[PDB]
């Protein structure tokens, strides 16, 4: 038995910006219908799964995630195409690439500038050989270090202002783009599906800790960054896996009593955790926050 969801609420304002994606360059989506709307429910049913977690109802992260999914499908708009993505796990010969445009675009910032990103050179079919600048998020698991999202930012700008200008009447629009769609120079190259078995044993290792009922509220604050920064990163399904990985953080947090705050503006918590190390990623998780 654990707290469950406090007595103690955050303001209703706040509750409507859990779950939101607050890129610091574009901030025209507090659409209070759908959105706050979306964020609000986001709210509600993780405090739901944490009282299912301090009962006992939820066994598992492979249930609460099953239960972030369930929340996530159910904002989807009746009829919607992408609905089959959003209830299934990544497979090895599935979409695994993001090519990094808007809303995305302030990545590319980031991976650039990124103490921990490399001068690499690139071998393209179509614009050749480009200066990127690379960041491999990695990680530890039983000492087999893992390679989880790699992030590519073309570095030479105006040549590839051009080419692409060429390139696309050259070969036309819908062409170019099909490219671009997996070999866009800025994309990230999402975990190999192949991982996600043992990334998925390992998230239930970790929930396993953190529903113990004896941990200090740090040991407790660190078990949910790492939960949310190994599902965040691994990106098990093809789609909304960020919404599910910050669902289950957030219930595993109300299970103890803990309300946390939305993440600040500017702050997706995806990205933060894709950019970082699991280590950095932990140290960093509370100022991510409110």
């Amino acid at each position: 038995a654990l707290p469950g969801p406090s007595q103690r609420q955050l303001e209703v304002y706040d509750q409507c910006l859990i779950g939101a994606a607050r890129w610091p360059d574009d901030s025209s989506k507090s659409n209070t219908p759908e959105n706050r709307a979306y964020c609000q429910s986001m709210y509600n049913s993780i405090r739901s799964a944490g009282d299912e977690i301090s009962r006992g109802g939820i066994t598992s992260f492979e249930e609460l995630w099953g239960r972030a999914t369930e929340w996530r499908l159910s904002k989807l708009q009746r009829g919607e195409p992408l609905y089959s993505a959003f209830a299934s796990e990544r497979t090895s010969d599935t979409d695994a690439v993001t090519p990094l445009v808007k809303p995305y675009k302030s990545v590319l910032a980031r991976v650039v500038d990124h103490e921990d990103a490399h001068d690499e050179i690139m071998q393209d079919n179509l614009f050749g050989d480009l200066n990127v600048k690379v960041y491999r998020q990695t990680a530890y698991l039983h000492g087999n270090v893992i390679p989880l999202n790699t992030f590519r930012v073309a570095t030479d700008t105006e040549y590839l202002r051009d080419r692409v200008a060429h390139l696309r009447t050259e070969l036309g629009a819908k062409a170019l783009k099909q490219h671009l769609q997996r070999y866009n120079p800025d994309r990230i190259d999402h975990t190999n599906a192949s991982y996600l078995p043992i990334i998925k044993d390992h998230l239930n290792d970790l929930y396993r800790q953190a529903i113990s009922s004896d941990l200090s509220q740090a040991e407790l604050i660190s078990l949910i960054a790492r939960t949310h920064w190994w599902a965040a990163s691994a990106m098990p399904d093809q789609r909304g896996s960020a919404a599910k990985a910050e669902f289950a953080a957030r219930a595993i947090a109300s299970a103890h009593g803990i309300e946390l705050p939305p993440f600040r503006n500017g702050n997706v918590s995806d990205i933060e955790a894709m950019l970082s190390g699991e280590e950095e990623f932990v140290e960093k998780y509370r100022s991510l926050l409110d």
